[PDB]
């Protein structure tokens, strides 16, 4: 049967077990594909989705084995032997077809509710790359042929929106656990693997105990398994110390034999030191803080009848944690797929977004979704953060400082813990550490500064605000059942409530407001909304503390926490006064932009292998569709001898610091957290040293960039667009682009490349081919397409300038807006023609939603050697009528490139009438 509708058609296949399939049409380059074995296509309400305004036209016609439907920009072809749908654009060129019978639905029986775990496969090509499906830890920038599972956690990220070189997008509507790749996820070691211990005995690997180096017992072990919590009962007693010295040591020692050739993957999950070698071979070598263990994956080729020696080397303190697992090799007829899978829903519902480049791709998510709301201008500028400013002098102290070195600073933030010991949840404030909180903030604004302040979802169940929300049945109640106590003092009974109803966002948002919005806070610091309920819990321990919520399990919406959660403070910060509201969210999720959320990469550590994984996090992220995202410059959390301030490890921890400070100015929010040590410029390395003069100097150029970066910023509202970018974005032709993991574009002018190696004066950087490059810091011109060793002491990064490039800057400044009227400087750096409507507003309320907005067109004519200054359109309060314009040109070396006061070539006074100014 087809049967036609207003907005698409319905096809029953006519194979036995096929499942009915429904397409609708969202807009001309945007179809919904729904499969349902029942044929009704029922499902709960979306989440992620808001309304789409789109041209809903179609045209159908019937032909044998296939139904058409034909738009305006796509042709969608659906079998009627067995639904499978194929996609192809206004040309009739192929883009993307599902595989012919690749449908899989399972029954899934938990929490009194009957789901399906559903897997949708697609026919994909050796040289498809893939982007996006949230922020991750492995350092990937090509998610081809990887897998990749979205399960909230501390520091990864879920959004299951993916982008292909293949000129489309995917938004992939299920909110439970999903995969991406093997459908299975990993395995236990031996499900698998044939294992030898250390004397050829077949069956366990040999595992032994050691308290300080020293041997305590050893035995035959099948799995490497202290994985969560409940995984350390098995731990031997005897080999357990709590002293507040001492430490852990454990190895595994034996042989692994695959049972079917091909590409083995494998993750090492683990805490504190970790050590893999595989036939002698160093393949992990990682340290963690001991209550944040995470993924660290690694693949083989091996092939069956052949031992592989492996050895795992464990130094811990109590509690860390570790497993070794393993995924074997799909069969070959699904190996090269495209494949999607979801523990827990209804039906497969995803949406095509065609897409005619990476930009589109990002567009598509947002009409789906929302579009991204408009932050502060001030958000922009410099954060300073700790964990944590223990008193309100501490506090207002580092901002005074900040002010009495000229340094630029815009944000402060209060950190957990201000509140009474025994009182997490009532939003209170201890008065021997924080006497005075109005004062505290009046103080921070005096000194032209925002403050933020940590709110958690956590409540302890003495305060008031817990039986509120208790006695209206928002709390979830497992976790103060089974009396879990936190880390706080003696440790404290608690919970998270649930943020899904709005009834339950009401109450939530009432106690913030009376409590803390009534002080004059600027903006919400959203932490641990996972949610992070306890940590290291096994998977289903943290479904039944979540569970169940005010739409049904925590199964079926084990990633969607964070998007009700922040609606309900961005609403009703929204409606108490008419300035834009900002939320620093440790999850993002399908639609969080809506809802003025900016996001972190949560609490990785003070290590050179996560500030070179950040890179390709970032680049997935503003892939998946959230353009507001920053992390802890540093680092969060430290190992002791950076802690203890060992001075035998100071100048390592001083270079880590300076190089991730110097990345850190050129991602979209720049921000300094973190543990003990200080993070403050001058408590990193005093005046004098390298380090010091490194971080001032990006400091303040962050300054002098701000109107080029809050174009960018503008541009995420207006044009759906991004800020930090992969090089795919802008180079889609480029093959050697793809998989580069340690170099972006800031915006569409800055290529960066951070240096993460101890020592290092110099890097390479690859250059994409079809663009002249210029040095930032030289103004030497290097052709595209080559690797070049790049200058990098320890005082500056790598940066080059796309040829064509125009960039508004103005002056150095301690604030934003600190000089009002300041006069604006247009850089031009030469050698290919160029474009850039520089986007300004108030920066502070939501005019720009009724079209309270101006933009300049600046048009760079390479042959002429002309600026075109274009008609001004548009005007908002605080617009300057009349405005003093430089302008200065970069064609090649330059004494004072990359100064932060440069001197300029022309300068002319701009009224909104085209201007035009010759660099001859
Ligand atoms: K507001």
């Amino acid at each position: 049967e087809v049967r036609k509708a207003a907005d698409g058609v319905t096809v029953v296949p006519s194979a036995k077990g096929a499942a009915p399939v429904r397409l609708q049409v969202v807009d001309a380059g945007i179809i919904r594909v729904s499969a349902d074995p029942d044929g009704d296509f029922a499902r709960s309400p979306s989440l992620m989705r808001v309304p789409v305004q789109g041209d809903t036209a179609f045209q159908v016609a019937e032909q044998g084995d296939s139904v058409q439907l034909k738009t305006g920009k796509v042709t969608a072809s659906i079998s009627t032997v067995d639904g499978h749908v194929s996609f192809a654009d206004a040309n009739g060129k192929p883009v993307l077809s599902e595989v012919a019978g690749g449908r899989s639905f399972a029954p899934l029986n938990v929490e009194g509710k009957q789901y399906l775990s559903v897997r949708q496969r697609f026919q994909s090509p050796d040289d498809e790359a893939l982007y996006g499906f949230g922020q991750h830890q492995q350092g990937w920038m090509n998610q081809k042929g990887r897998n990749v599972e979205l399960q909230q956690n501390n520091i990864d990220m879920a959004v299951p929106y993916l982008v292909s070189s293949r000129n489309y997008g995917l938004l992939w509507d299920n909110n439970s656990i999903t995969r991406l790749g093997d459908p299975r996820g990993l395995q236990p070691l031996p499900k698998t693997l044939t294992l030898y211990d250390a004397k050829g005995k077949a069956g366990a690997l040999t595992a032994r105990y050691a308290i300080n180096g020293k041997h305590i017992l050893e035995r035959r072990e099948s799995e490497v398994n202290y994985q969560y919590l409940s995984d350390l009962t098995k731990y031997p007693k005897k080999a357990i110390t709590k002293d507040k010295n001492s430490r852990m040591q454990v190895t595994w020692e034996g042989e692994i034999e695959v049972l079917t050739g091909g590409e083995h993957t494998f993750s090492l999950y683990s805490s504190e030191y970790a050590k893999l070698y595989v036939d002698g071979k160093l393949v992990v070598d990682r340290w963690r803080q001991n209550w944040n263990p995470w993924n660290h994956e690694f693949k083989l080729d091996l092939e069956p009848g052949q031992r592989h020696t492996v050895k795992v080397e464990w130094d811990l303190i109590d509690p860390s944690y570790i497993a070794l697992l393993h995924r074997d090799p799909l069969p070959a007829a699904e190996a090269k797929d495209l494949s999607l899978w979801s523990e827990a829903g209804q039906m497969i519902d995803y949406y095509f977004v065609s897409a005619d480049s990476y930009d589109q791709a990002v567009a598509g998510y947002r009409a789906l979704t929302g579009k991204s709301t408009m932050l502060p201008k001030w958000a922009y500028g410099f954060w300073q953060s700790r964990e944590r400013y223990k008193s309100q002098d501490e506090l207002v102290g580092a901002v005074a400082e900040y002010r009495k070195r000229k340094l630029s600073l815009d944000n402060i933030v209060l950190d957990w813990s201000y509140w009474p010991e025994n009182a997490w949840g009532s939003h209170d404030f201890d008065p021997q550490h924080f006497p005075d909180p109005d004062g505290m903030v009046k103080a921070v604004h005096d000194m032209h500064a925002q403050i933020m302040i940590s709110i958690w979802p956590k409540f302890y169940p003495t305060t008031a605000n817990y039986k509120e929300l208790d006695a209206a049945g928002f709390m979830f109640k497992r976790n103060v059942e089974v009396g879990e106590l936190d880390w706080i003092g003696k440790g404290y009974k608690n919970s998270f409530y649930d943020p899904y109803s709005e009834k339950a966002q009401a109450i939530y948002w009432r106690q913030i407001n009376e409590k803390l919005n009534s002080k004059g806070f600027d903006a919400w610091w959203m932490d641990a909304d996972e949610p992070d309920v306890h940590s290291n819990l096994d998977i289903a321990e943290r479904k039944a503390r979540t569970t169940p919520n005010a739409l049904g399990s925590s199964t079926e919406y084990f990633n969607s926490y964070p998007l009700p959660h922040t609606h309900g403070v961005y609403v009703g910060d929204r409606a108490a006064d008419d300035k834009r509201v900002f939320i620093l969210s440790r999850k993002g999720y399908a639609g969080t932009q809506r809802n003025a959320v900016a996001v972190w990469s949560g609490d990785i550590v003070s290590r050179w292998d996560d500030m070179r994984d950040q890179i390709s996090g970032g680049v997935n992220m503003a892939l998946s569709g959230l353009p507001n995202w920053t992390f802890d410059i540093g680092g969060f959390a430290v190992e002791k001898r950076y802690e203890d301030q060992d001075p035998a490890h100071l100048p390592e921890w001083r270079e880590l610091n300076t190089r991730w400070f110097q990345f850190g100015a050129f991602v979209p929010i720049f921000r300094s957290h973190g543990q003990f040590p200080y993070r403050e410029i001058w408590n990193i390395a005093p005046e004098g040293t390298p380090f010091y003069e490194s971080m001032a100097y990006y400091n303040r150029l962050r300054s002098a960039l701000l109107p080029y970066i809050y174009s960018l910023a503008g541009d995420t509202y207006q044009r759906d667009g991004v800020i930090m970018r992969g090089m795919m974005m802008d180079f889609p032709n480029d093959p050697k682009v793809r998989d580069i993991n340690d170099q972006y574009l800031f915006g569409p002018a800055f290529l960066v490349a951070p240096v993460t190696r101890f020592g290092a004066t110099s890097r390479q950087v690859y250059l994409p081919a079809g663009s002249s490059w210029l040095e930032f810091a030289t103004g030497k011109r290097y052709e595209g397409g080559q690797s070049i060793e790049a200058a990098a002491p320890i005082e500056r990064m790598p940066l080059f300038v796309r040829a064509g490039s125009i960039v508004p800057t103005g002056p150095v400044q301690e604030y934003v807006d600190q000089v009002a009227d300041a006069p604006l400087t247009v850089v031009v750096y030469t050698g290919a023609d160029g474009q850039f409507s520089l986007y300004e507003d108030d920066g502070k309320g939501y005019g720009y939603e009724k079209g309270e907005f101006s933009r300049i067109p600046l048009v760079w004519n390479q042959a002429k050697g002309e600026l075109s200054i274009g008609k001004r359109e548009g005007s908002w309060t605080g617009m300057q009528a009349k405005r003093t314009i430089n302008v200065r040109f970069v064609d090649g070396p330059r004494d004072d490139a990359g100064a932060l006061a440069p001197k300029t070539d022309a300068s002319i006074q701009y009224d909104g009438k085209p201007v035009s100014v010759l660099q001859r």
